[PDB]
């Protein structure tokens, strides 16, 4: 069942959020926010820059001070607040799913059924950890009592992309807040709206002021101020490789802040001759086409064993021809637009490189419509490893299908990339599932499925797809700072 | 390569071991120890009884006192001592493998290559844990500092069987000593010799006196004194269900000591039509016949899908006809004797019940030789679920093979037992491996193998096969006692 | 603030709860439930016996079957249900706090502010663990893939006392249900009412039928049927040592079910000369007098250093003279009645033994009122270690105060008991806090406080105060059963 | 007891170590290695540069390949090899302690009794972890089986300082090798000799070729090649802040390799009026003067409460006047030289700034001797927070002592630094110990001691003292890469 908002969406929250109050930009400047489906301005939002980030950090630092409400409150109460924020997002699900769709070009049914559900479930997951973050007592050599405190780090700068605005906000703030950090969030300039609504709910839920601060604005201004800030203890980021590089450099030059990045992928699937063929086709298809291909985990290289390759290509092409393009709010629409001009241009340029480099165009290969940044769903077969479409993240509805005959060789080809976010293995054989998944240099390997993401699992890249893990037990480690306390005693006993 | 002891085995250690010294029994009585292959007495050993156990417990209690060497020494030094004991067992490997074979009726090549290697590796594993046993710091509600100490329990009584004398000694003392407990060990009356040699090495390695005490003797005397002792904090046991019951009752009536038991099994294998047939035959065969069938994990019910059942039965029978019986010290001998008369009698009685109840005798079915407790390796096909050989632990070289056609039904049949120590699943299908292994009520489930036991894995029973786990990270929990320390403070911070 | 129920309490739930429906007893018999303050019957409740327990176990077994809703649902949804049950208990807090007070003789302000808050917070804590109960992947020797499943155990019988009916219900069902077990709960015959209300909320919250079953009734009938049941996998118990012994024996003789017990204490405090005297007096006082002394953790031996002993005794006596006895529902009443005649008789008998054995009666020492099982708050000074009041759990408002001069000696005296549930240490010295707390053989040691119990901490006894731990990360281990799955692979890699 | 090498030290290992063989530099160039006590050349060593690092990385990559000996061997055997390397270092303790002293200007008794013991114990600690590095099985939403592999990362570049050459080598390679990584180590140009000896023992112990590669050489050449290498997965570093910054930038610009740094400190002690004064004086003294002040953890700001300040200053000054300078190999010598000219110059420049800025010179304040880089042990009192000696890491025998009157204020002053490696708290009060240690932004806080470092504890900086932790359970996380494997199944059960 797919309920809808029964009156038109009214945008209310357009300001910078610091110390639980709404601020105008220091400069006074505002910037437009667009609907990618119509190319029309939805509203203007206060443009945060260095001076606004500086205010947010000061508020975040003050909220983190020893003796403050956020530091002294029970861990269990930090969890209570997170479960309350999840209840409120659940309350405003229709509103939030609609705003997400409209601002982000995101199909409404997915926004409502997947993104909103993921936000709610991830917050509830992170809430449960708050009073289960524990240190150790350690049987050190000598007459000492040694324990560790897994403290919060402090002020965490969190720079967020436009492809999953709300989900990415919750992935960042959920763990950070559960561990007792304070945060300065910079949403994507394309998609600040859902973040600012959530900030209203952070106030309503009763989080102490300055625990969450939200500074909408642009990357080289507000983002760079975060990356280079002398009093931000950690920056976490999801987005491009280029910006990731800029962030680590700025961090290195400023205060050696802790950095975790999640960057692109060129995630491969390996489909063995014994694979459930329909299952492999359907998961690989959704693996590459989900949200107009605008997923870090996009299954953008699909290697299929020769004897089933032509059948795989045939079935995949027929699957890609079934989409209905248009406004992501209209029921029955199954493909929305790309987020903006820059991404639109990149996808089309890469599609053209694929034609020019001699890949076989099975379907699509051009733009669509009189308005909106729509790209036809596009399939290429006979793709080889040195083509631009085999090497570069497209972030569009563009599927690459390749044949292999040698399993040793295709593992090498799958691993022959600076990326490593994820991969997929399709086979019925137990030994092959285990050995192949172990050999792939990828952070998540799916077996006979793809794109299965849940709050209980750590998620992150190998190699230049990033560093560190998010979510799961393991992800919570990177939002703590370990302190060893060692006390001289007269005599220790076991 | 299989080296041998180049001179005859001379038995030296025959006394009770308490406070690192050799004691005569309080009574003055001694008991015979036999070689099951010849039925000849090897030596006499001091017979421990209540009074001797009482001395051992007093020594173990004194060694556990706050301020004592064993309580105050570095955890890392407890580990150092365990690695040294492993070095010494490695030094005396030939001696120990020979003594084990001679006293226990255990094939020498297995005693040397498997049992001795298992002892050495398990001690080294347990050594590594000593200074990695850690408590927690806990973010309790209110203004308090709360930590936990995972302390040793105290004096642990450890009652050991005759089928793996040395391995079972190390499985018991390794974890207990690594966690900082002191122990009172009662070896099987049939097989005290290797334990007393190891006690000599415990002295030589430099363990503080009274940390390990070894009281050879009988079950209703020395064993019952341990189970009912008012100052033994925990009893751990491997052996019969009957004795397990006696131990828990005695424990319940005395001082509510912590009890962990490992008892029989009637461990089932399920062989699917798609299984690698030779692999399944070879592992199921070794699964049931290992050490003359005298293993808790014996694969004593083998369920095979109808379409491959007759082939499975054929191949298994030909495998069982390949043994050479005789003295377990002679190279090329592949089956030694059963441990003693009682076990011999039980096996033969159960073989006769199988014939009388209408099971199909494929091979074997009687005794062998003029001397030693030898039983022919015996295979029964067309076994049904209400036969004695399907329900009762045989502890002999007696293999039961059964057909099934419905997978739902055979899972039910495999689970239809009060036992639950282990099981095996043979299939190439990923989904079947996972779903079947999850559905089996068994402590260890092997997939496309059997009898794979290593120090890194917890091991223990579901249901009446016992309680608690041994070895692995998880096993170490049951040799600690958790103490929560909660300290009032003026103000806590995260 | 202390709100109250604005209309009279109407009792609704009086039946056996099995498969989410209300059953009459098989026999047809019912038993009375009394208010200990008035000695008047509140209502009649269906009397569960063996036949009813047998129905509950069958329902619990069916709900635990592979493929059932409770086994297949997301762990996170098990958690969701527990958070919902906590929301409902919060909704009915006034009702439940009132019923608890009326049935249990429990002061209403404590019932409302402490017990109800503890139930709610503990359920929310246990909810958070559900989808964080994890196994391991293990680098076993040889070419194998080994993982562990921390499965639920199965059907858990849970036998509950009358002193904290609601808190004890939640301590039992919260962890068990979070781990995915099904339960058969037997509330105390004195106090079934709050449990049956909670069962109504279990239905309303939407727990699958047969996941929680509640069989009110008596100990030697319904309780013994649980302890001796051939298809209950684990029994957990809080209550007397005598019954604990009966449970382990019955368990041993039947199906070797896993048993965890929490039994009495004779918990000591050690007050050093440098202690904050008022702090130590106030915590030791509340430590022994809380809930009419009817707490397992009662601080029933208080050892005070000679130089501050007379001042400690003086201040404690004046503190004990400040109570107002009467109906626990009336605002300003600070001491309610004892639960029943048996406990009343025991307390008074023990008070008389203290007078006869030459302890110094400072205040109290007799009954109070024309109705209700009230005992005057009683203080004894100059108590010595062989008096009955020094050795035996009183479970009444009876405080024992003792002098010491040697710290070595008083640690010995504090440890000289078969009990070991808890202890308290009062000092300003860092080294003394650490060394004394380490040396005490007690499951929880408080430093400069007492009776600080929270859901994040494991809680349980050393020695004859019980086995196993409840709550905290550590407590969740005892509601799982570890299964090792080891899969043969062609080649493993690190 | 302090044994000595009975014949003169002969230097043997002077070459680059790659694939367990000794290589000349590609260039052919060699560089001198000096004894800081005499300023005399000990030998010439092959100078590694980019081309040699490139060879080492290729060897390390080949050793890490799926299917290789190092990837396929049992975890327990990786541990076995580490325990063997520790046995060999123990065998060559005299040799290694002597070489360390001679090359590093390190007192021989400390080199033998502390450094060598630390190497041996840390290797044995890391050995014990190898087969206890475990992933998880995770109860993910939906019908999936999800586990994690904590794999090794891959090729780890490890850049090592000159102050603890051998200890720092073992701190780096022990965890990395235990987790299954391969390494490219660059020792300090000042101190390559002990590393090259250990490489000989790595060969002798039987580590597969290319698992450990050692490239001696200079920082901007060999070091920069490591930091900027496109096929090194992680760089770990201990040294200056400046180089740390260079490493993160180079890493950022090249392949976004994982970086962990340990950098300087300006570690403060807070001494309360109630502190054991002699204990605080002795630990603070050794805290700042250990190894000629050339420790990252140097207690280089000592804040003492006014009422005991003059007594503290008096006792500290008399302690500092007791040293005997000279050759670190001569028995009775208690202070050796600084490592080299650059460090010598910095210390003397900073001493002069302290005089010029108006700090009170109590003793020392100049160079010593005709040869060697000796600095007199120097104490400054009345130091204020804006002096260079209060702000900058000296890395010399220069002690700063300061008064405070307000505890709130001195915590602020202690935390008022971009550093944060460690701190010390001296008090008898339980509450003050806990609250102060919690409030200090430092990675290790010692209470009533200082400089207590053991293998069981994580160690690392807050703020610009670095990122990540070394040693302890927690440190092992940063030498793994987590892979989530999620497998579609037909139906999951709990
Ligand atoms: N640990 C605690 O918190 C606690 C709680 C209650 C009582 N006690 C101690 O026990 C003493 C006696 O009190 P009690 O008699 O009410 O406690 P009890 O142990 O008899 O009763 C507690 C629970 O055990 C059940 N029970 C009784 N007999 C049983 C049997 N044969 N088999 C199975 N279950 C049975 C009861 O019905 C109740 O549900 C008290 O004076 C006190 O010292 C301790
Ligand atoms: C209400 C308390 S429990 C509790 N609180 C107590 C006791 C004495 N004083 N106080 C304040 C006591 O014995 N108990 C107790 C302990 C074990 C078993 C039964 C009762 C609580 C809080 C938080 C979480 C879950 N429980
Ligand atoms: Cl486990
Ligand atoms: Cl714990």
């Amino acid at each position: 069942d797919l309920p809808v908002l029964l009156t038109d969406l009214k945008i209310q929250y357009t300001k910078i959020f610091i110390n639980n109050e709404w601020h105008d930009s220091v400069s006074g400047k505002k910037f437009p926010v667009f609907n990618p489906a119509t190319e029309e301005e939805l509203c203007q939002v206060e443009e945060g820059d260095k001076e606004d980030v500086d205010k947010a950090v000061k508020a975040a630092r003050q909220a983190f001070q020893i003796g403050s409400p956020w530091r002294t409150m029970d861990a269990s109460e930090r969890g209570r607040l997170l479960y309350k924020l999840a209840d409120l997002i659940e309350r405003d699900r229709l509103l939030l799913a609609t705003m997400e769709s409209m601002n982000g070009g995101k199909l409404y049914s997915n926004a409502y059924l997947s993104d909103l559900a993921g936000c709610i479930k991830t917050l509830r997951y992170c809430a449960g950890w708050a009073d289960k973050i524990q240190g150790r007592t350690i049987p050190i050599d000598g007459n000492f009592f040694t324990y560790t405190r897994h403290e919060p780090i402090g002020v965490c700068g969190q720079i967020i992309p436009w492809n999953f605005p709300l989900v990415m906000l919750i992935w960042k703030i959920g763990p950070a807040l559960s561990c007792g950090n304070t945060v300065v969030v910079k949403p994507a300039e394309q998609t600040p709206l859902t973040a600012l609504h959530v900030a209203s709910l952070i106030k309503e839920a009763g989080f102490p002021p300055g625990v969450v601060n939200i500074v909408p604005g642009y990357g080289p201004t507000a983002g760079a101020a975060i990356s280079s800030h002398m009093d931000i203890d950690k920056v976490a980021f999801t987005g491009s490789t280029e910006v990731g590089k800029l962030i680590k450099e700025a961090a290195g030059k400023s205060n050696l802040k802790r950095v975790t990045l999640e960057l692109g992928g060129k995630s491969p699937c390996i489909v063995l001759a014994d694979a459930d063929l329909d299952n492999a086709v359907e998961f690989a298809h959704h693996g590459v086409f989900y949200h107009q291909g605008q997923c870090c985990i996009a299954a953008s290289r699909i290697f299929v064993e020769e004897s089933i390759y032509d059948e795989f290509v045939r079935r995949s092409v027929e699957r890609a021809k079934k989409y209905i393009l248009g406004n992501p709010l209209t029921p029955g629409v199954t493909q929305g637009p790309q987020i903006d001009k820059e991404q639109y241009d990149k996808i089309l340029d890469l599609i053209e490189s694929g034609k020019k480099e001699g890949a076989k165009l099975e379907c699509g290969g051009g733009p669509w419509g009189n308005k909106g940044y729509f790209v036809q769903p596009t399939v290429f077969s006979n793709v080889t490893d040195e083509m631009r479409i085999a090497k570069e993240e497209i972030f569009g509805p563009v599927q690459q299908i390749m044949k292999f005959k040698s399993l040793d060789d295709v593992i090498k080809r799958a691993n022959n990339t600076f990326y490593g976010l994820s991969a997929g293995v399709f086979t019925k054989d137990i030994d092959k599932a285990i050995t192949i998944s172990s050999a792939l240099q990828a952070g998540t390997v799916w077996v006979n499925c793809y794109g299965v993401v849940s709050a209980q699992c750590p998620f992150g890249g190998f190699k230049m797809s990033g560093n560190g893990r998010e979510l799961g037990e393991y992800g919570f480690h990177e939002y703590t700072e370990v302190k060893t306390v060692t006390v001289k005693i007269s005599q220790k006993n076991s």
